[PDB]
DNA sequence: AGGACCC
DNA sequence: CTGGGTCCT
């Protein structure tokens, strides 16, 4: 029938991390760096103009006091990242997750199971924690405002419980489905919370501007329904389907039109241990063969270091750039599942390597990508 | 092995 | 010159 979804989104996670290991950056202005890019800041940073993914040399020229921290190391935020989904995952066990910082949580079940709880006398007690979307009025007599109301006293606890435990803020929607989750969970920024009640829906997804801003419509997608003299939400709403299917396919045409009406009917699936981890690392150039064998033995390196805990891999991929991506994998032998071990693993990869840029031509590398997959 | 998508 | 991830085709 009609479930409850929440979506927690972690406030600015890798500056929040960072000023976690020393509050001497909290209160400053703070910038975690990548490269020659700020990925993100803090919020004392960012009102004075630092925006995310933001060039770090137009990032002092807009804040030159900025304090930067090498963040190109993910170690750190990767353990914290699980340590959000594992608490999430006590309150519910089926906990999705979508990149470091956000999960999704199916809490239906656990909806009902409180209200079965209450008695005919606290039915009409319970109450909101956090905003209500569009400052819609409650009807207690509406059974879905109250199992969506219950579901946000959850968020609440969640919120609660992940800044006493681990010391985290973050921003939580609580809706009917994924995406409607996702898009009111943002709507109160930093370290709040939302619900979107069912007659708010449509305020809800006409508030955006561009499709783009639609979560499953993409950098090619947008602009291939711009092309289309598709701009607003209503254009895809009300748009042929027909039409639609023969330039995206039936699949992207008929859950993006079904999308730009709020719905969504996607479980919220449990993710569990991942399906692979990489280590990556780019550069202005690199142009021998040496280089490249001496990158790669830095990133097999890190990753071995993490290929023990849970289980093992399989497979391997080696990721190349150029001046997009490009690959060559293989499986991994048998004796070597088995945990030097680098010896024979460097021979794979640049087999790999030699298989997709001709070592004795010009070539210019960008990025060097090593992935274990198909974990056993 | 590449496509799209996500943060 | 971001450092990771997911599923589908
Ligand atoms: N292409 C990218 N798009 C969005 N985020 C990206 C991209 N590439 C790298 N990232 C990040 C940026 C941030 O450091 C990190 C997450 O950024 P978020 O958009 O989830 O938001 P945030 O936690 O940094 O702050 P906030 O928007 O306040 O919640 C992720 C590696
Ligand atoms: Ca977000
Ligand atoms: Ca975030
Ligand atoms: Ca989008």
């Amino acid at each position: 029938s009609s479930r409850v979804i929440v979506h927690v989104d972690l406030d600015c996670f890798y500056a929040q991390v960072e000023m976690i290991s020393n509050p001497e950056l909290k209160d400053k202005p703070l910038g975690v760096q990548q490269k020659y890019l700020v990925v993100t800041c803090n919020y004392e940073a960012r009102k004075l103009g630092v925006k995310k993914l933001m060039n770090v040399r137009d990032a002092k020229e807009k804040c030159p006091q900025l304090v930067l921290v090498n963040g190109e190391d993910l170690t750190r935020y990767r353990e914290m990242s699980y340590k959000v989904t594992e608490l999430l995952e006590e309150f519910s066990p089926v906990v999705e997750r979508l990149g470091f910082d956000e999960n999704f949580v199916d809490l239906t079940e656990m909806v009902e199971k409180r209200l079965q709880q209450l008695q005919s006398d606290e039915l009409s007690a319970v109450t909101v924690s956090g905003h209500v979307y569009n400052n819609q009025s409650i009807n207690l007599l509406d059974v879905l405002h109250i199992r969506l109301l219950v579901g946000s006293q959850i968020a609440a606890e969640m919120r609660e419980a992940m800044y006493n435990q681990l010391g985290l803020t973050g921003c939580a929607g609580v809706a009917s489905n994924k995406l409607l989750a996702k898009l009111v969970s943002g709507v109160f920024k930093p370290n709040q919370q939302t619900v979107l009640l069912p007659e708010s829906c449509q305020h809800l997804i006409h508030s955006l501007n561009h499709i783009k801003e639609i979560p499953g419509i993409g950098y090619k997608t947008a602009k291939c329904l711009e092309a289309l003299g598709i701009n607003s939400v209503r254009d895809l709403q009300t748009f042929s389907p027909k039409i639609l299917e023969k330039e995206l396919g039936i699949s992207v045409a008929q859950r993006i039109q079904k999308l730009s009406f709020g719905e969504d009917n996607s479980p919220v699936i449990l993710s569990g241990p991942p399906q692979s981890f990489s280590e990556e690392d780019s550069f202005k150039k690199c142009s021998s063969e040496v280089e490249a064998k001496n990158k790669i033995e830095e990133l097999l390196a890190s990753l071995l270091n993490r290929v023990c805990q849970d289980r093992k891999p399989h497979t391997v991929r080696l990721i190349i750039r150029r001046y997009g991506r490009e690959s060559r994998q293989c499986p991994i032998p048998s004796h070597v599942i088995q945990k030097d071990v680098m010896t024979p693993m460097v021979d794979i990869l640049m087999k790999l390597f030699r298989n997709m840029v001709n070592v004795k031509m010009p070539f210019h590398l960008t990025l060097l990508s090593v992935c274990f997959c198909n974990l056993k």
